[PDB]
């Protein structure tokens, strides 16, 4: 079995790791935001 | 996958030739922010219940004490 | 201070959304595909 | 966000009528299926974690008994 001490680290790095996967969200969201920008330029360039 | 997608969201060379490609694509846009916010509310939720747990495990390490 | 009851619920539900972001995580990696599919269908449009 | 866009990865009216948004698109499409690998791995990565955790939490439970 695993001791304490581990269990208190897997902890600390469950943590970092979802923080983690948060700022890679913010990035992701950030592109994909101007993927959508690109789109929306993209539809009103063919109605004019 | 689990959704597969549906001929709204499948975008074919069909549909590029008559000129709806753009709108499914925009259709497509609206349902990756959705799925989004969903795994930015989910993390936010994953966050909260993994810090109770860890000042459960804090306390016990310091009855040890 | 948490029980062990409600730890082991805690633990529980972190591994039932964890497994909830990957489904998600599948089904937007689809999206995004074919996003790119279309994208990739337009460059090769305005290069024939 | 953390890292802002570069002018490669911003896609402004003047990329447009240049007719680059469309490659940029490609730009930020590749730079969104690394990040959606990476936060891929991550869960993996999580998920053995938690499960790590559990089992700690489960022969606790079960030296009460
Ligand atoms: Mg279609
Ligand atoms: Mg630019």
């Amino acid at each position: 079995g695993i001791g304490i001490t581990e269990a208190l680290r897997l902890q600390m790095e469950v943590q970092k790791q979802l923080h983690e996967q948060l700022e890679i969200q913010r990035n992701l969201q950030l592109r994909i935001e101007e993927q959508g920008k690109y789109l929306q330029m993209m539809f009103e360039k063919q109605n004019s």
